[PDB]
């Protein structure tokens, strides 16, 4: 048996989305003649509150596409977070690709950006010539480094206000949006509300196996078409894509609950077993995400024997699970449940831990 | 009736297509872990005489990534035709995007470049600080501006001959190579020899709904793999994709002759027309495409008559044939056939031909 | 002796320049503080009948300046000629520094391009999203690879309202503008009224030791500052330089005359020659400078002889002159005239030539 | 009277610069043939302990060449400073021109990078394909934004030993190391030799009115004249330029210990006036900069009275002392001294700003 939690990208096309792929009405999207991406674009559009939206290869162009679409002064700058997804593994593309100058800001614990040192930096070069333009201020709802953390309402009511206020856009990286919308039971369109454009992924959560939109005004996905072409994602017949993509879509209030319950029962087990090890705050788990701090142990060498399996796990737990995690800092582990991992999959990890602790328990 | 003779993008994917997808063994690519992309990837490295290749959204993007791969050096220029693609249908992203000077050759004949000055070209800035450092001979086979006509192979070994000597790489734009090498007889292999990378398109000819690759050396393809990432290309469960590639890429040698002889019997019946108004060689036509020369009609309004019916279309001919087609130069008209027009959708097209030339005959 | 014909730029400093910097009200540029720089900025400012001016180190950022301030959008294009300084002989920075797509035509000849192929590349693109915007027609006046061809008010104007149709703006590289005025008997501002910025060196013919300015509107001079700024063209005390440029500026209807009328009697001698090995049409010779067209003697060569000595030059001649030439095409070699070149030096080098001629005289 | 402690930019040509710009054997520095520009670049070489030099028009452009030169690869990251020159004052040209991602880490007090955070960095992207390579690591010796602090020689050695263990080059930014050399007493060379490329700005304290330059290997100098050259930079006569530069070298290592010692006594006779309102350590004035903390009063408006001239002032101090200031933080203003700030007008400023405080104290 295995039990992926290394990420939630894994997840595989199930019967519902492999039949909408072979029964879709495709068409060439360069054209703009595939109905399936048309129907996918704007059912998106009234789920995020947007006028359009653009299906994209992967949110990673999203983002490409949004920054290059509000940061287009030469000397533009956008601010950002210090462990968001562009900064951080998008290989540097806001310099390479857009050419746009990037102020990170520290957001490590709830994802959310000191609104004192924004008000600083969307102020300091509020009018001076010798200082880049912040045009952009990016946020990531949740925000995957800080452990799927969700940002309030409130919080993006703020930023936008002070961005707004030194004429700056918006824009929210929302691979996991759906994630947060779910946590808070709001609509997602509630979130977008405080927003120029966003980002929205389907091969996260949502089970698709290739897909992402940017949504916005008219105008920006129009002049996004022109970006999304240029970088090399004008694909021809992409409904196969979009079809799937619309299965996820209408799942999302049935499946993802599941995966945030399934987090804080892990998380739950987990500190019902003292182990000076391991150690798991349970409402630090807000969505799908548990960050489990690592003492003692290194956290790749963790990771590596919950992948491995003993003949003694055999003999204690009696089944073979091979647990499957990502160190993330070099204290911490990070696991992010999906659609792909049962209910029981997950007491099964749990005893897996038990084994594997009592092994290594000082 | 409808006959879609405008591009051969258009392809939609057939039954056995949509089984392969909905059917396929898939992974997350970005860890490596899509075996139906690892086994695509793999069938055209022997194709095509490679080391690696790596699956991309487009071919667009495939030409973006050899273009960034090769013409790496701050101040560095690729050698192009003034007709092919990247020049002009990809949004100047070898500038945008790629940062890289392009000094273009003339090519619109046969789709080669006049060898005395490319090798003038070569020579300028071959050691001279004052001038950009030539990298790449960028060459694409077939040429799609031209009207599909095939590369000769020693006309591919000299380029690289005056290339290799004066230190550049050469890349050849395969967006159609399968034809090229169904026109030729000659396994696609023979082509590819002549050069250090390659593209190669699965959305047009073969039938795919999306998908490219980009070939080469072990290590220009890991170094692809980054590029890929950085313009959002990294997808994850591109298996899905990759399943219809690998139906299209083993029906290749029996499908595209197909399209070559439905474009050798339209000229054929456009030529036995002796129109003054339109005029074609067939001797042009070496692949898939028939370029139209028009004259008295501007060729938009020859598109525009030929795509709608009339009364009298029934009356003369006896069915409604609505052929599409993009006017390409201001005196010519570009077709281009595909799996999805048959050899009598071809004699429909001649016969709604015959009515309009005949309309407007002077 | 040495005769120094291979560039305008080699002009060293006069008696009244090096008083004039040394006596020079000097302050901070960045600051807007240099009086001389500000004197230099307006006199130049009605001299070429722009609303501003912004002195820049080089010429080449005065372009650079410009292609970044006019090329603002993503995917913009600038219509330049093949043979410009621009496109050969600045490091491809339209791309590597600018990021901004090229498209080159032809000006060999008279410098000047094919208004039907201008219409036909403005058009091209005039609205699809599929081609980069054209923004900017870039022209040089007098065009250097040419052989200082001064470009017709007409044509200036036809190409304006060829651009200003087709929503594009036109920018002239004046690195030799002075020279185009005084062989057309007319005030500088007549060529600049049909443009939106211009370039103006002094370092060339002028005679100064180091400067340039953009030249425009207030608003693209404005912009200009950012982008002097971030490619480090900043200066502090720039009045040192600005004082020698304003004693150039006003020495040019005296001094540009004499290296035109020494360009003509020197292709007017050479013509006196007849020697089958070299041929110059006296007519070709625009302004200051003379394209000799070289025949059965490589160009490197024949410039070899022109700078070395012989004892058998001082039995013939009578003196040692060094004739120091650049070769220009594979097929002739360019000599350039300016204010440190002198009447008689012209006539010391017509003889160097008269020797050389006979020892080489098929 | 006017004492101006806003920059050391703003130093203005003395007669020994004057004559030497007009006494200046000058030539074409593009053709390399400029011999005093040659000698700059030769005496600044055995000056700085590098292989070859590079006259540039600002440092600005050196620093620009610098990260160019040394980020080349597609995805390379720069790690540098939060508050350092390059990230804040240069347009962020770090990606809107070279391209390059920025990764900032802290360095307010004392000009340095906490090597904890810099290890760390170092190591995320040590070998994963998932992060930019980091390829160069950016000091500023002296630290402008922290008040002028001196960079110790030991730091110097770690980041370097950090660096070149991780494949990283080390660039200092060095546009104020003469004051950094003067305070430690050392050779400046001593600083350069745990660095592979350097800045030198001659602008500043040094006196010149236009100058800086680029140190190295003769390889990356090599490489920095076409950046120069593509940048704008590529300037003909500069050896009136350099001619200045040389005079202000000479005199370094005695004018430079003058303004460390009016900075000290200021922050001194600021700090005996025991005013809430302004508060000085004088042990933080390590160069030619004092910090002044601002408290009770915005310090735009501090600068202003200090600025301004009132009849009561000519009452208590007797003179009309306009001392100009820039308020650097939101609770602190920055003054910098230079050769054109004499020890009486450093006396001149303390009695101005002890009417200024004494007429607002609380
Ligand atoms: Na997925
Ligand atoms: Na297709
Ligand atoms: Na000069
Ligand atoms: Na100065």
């Amino acid at each position: 048996h295995m039990v992926d939690l290394r990420s939630d990208t894994v997840t595989r096309p199930g019967p519902a989305m492999r039949r909408a792929m072979a029964e879709a009405v495709v068409g060439d999207d360069d054209y703009g003649e595939d109905p399936t991406v048309h129907e996918l674009q704007e059912k998106a559009a009234e789920l995020l509150g947007v006028e359009r939206t653009l299906f994209v290869p992967t949110n990673t162009m999203a983002n490409l596409i949004s920054v290059m679409g509000h940061c287009r002064r030469r000397g533009s700058q956008v601010l950002l977070g210090q462990e968001c997804h562009l900064h951080v593994y998008e290989q540097g593309g806001v310099a390479q690709i857009a050419g746009v100058h990037s102020h990170p800001l520290p957001d490590l614990p709830y994802g959310t950006l000191d609104l004192n040192e924004l008000e600083r930096a969307l102020t300091r070069g509020s009018g001076s010539p010798y200082h880049p333009v912040c045009e952009l201020v990016y946020l990531e709802n949740t925000h995957s480094s800080a452990g799927g953390r969700v940002l309030p309402v409130d919080y993006l009511r703020q930023v936008c206000l002070l961005a707004h206020a030194h004429g700056a856009r918006v824009h929210m990286d929302g691979a996991r949006l759906m994630n947060a919308a779910v946590a808070l039971r709001i609509p997602p369109a509630r979130l977008v509300e405080h927003c120029d454009s966003v980002s929205f992924c389907f091969s996260k959560g949502l089970g698709a196996p290739v897909g992402a939109l940017v949504g916005g005004s008219k105008d920006f996905i129009g002049e996004a078409w022109r970006l999304r072409k240029a970088l090399g994602g004008g694909m021809r017949q992409a409904g196969v894509l979009a079809a799937a993509a619309l299965v996820g879509l209408a799942e999302a209030e049935e499946v993802l609950p599941r995966d945030h319950e399934n987090a804080q029962r892990f998380a739950k087990g987990l500190q019902d077993l003292a182990s000076p090890i391991c150690s798991v705050d349970p409402a630090t788990v807000e969505t799908n995400m548990v960050l489990v701090q690592v003492a003692g142990l290194p956290p790749s060498e963790l990771c590596q024997r919950l992948q491995a399996v003993s003949a003694e796990e055999v003999a204690q737990t009696g089944r073979a699970v091979r647990v499957l995690l990502f160190p993330w800092t070099e204290q911490s582990v990070r696991a992010v449940w999906h659609r792909d991992v049962s209910a029981q999959d997950t007491e099964l990890a749990l005893k897996k831990w038990e084994f594997v602790l009592r092994q290594l328990r000082p």
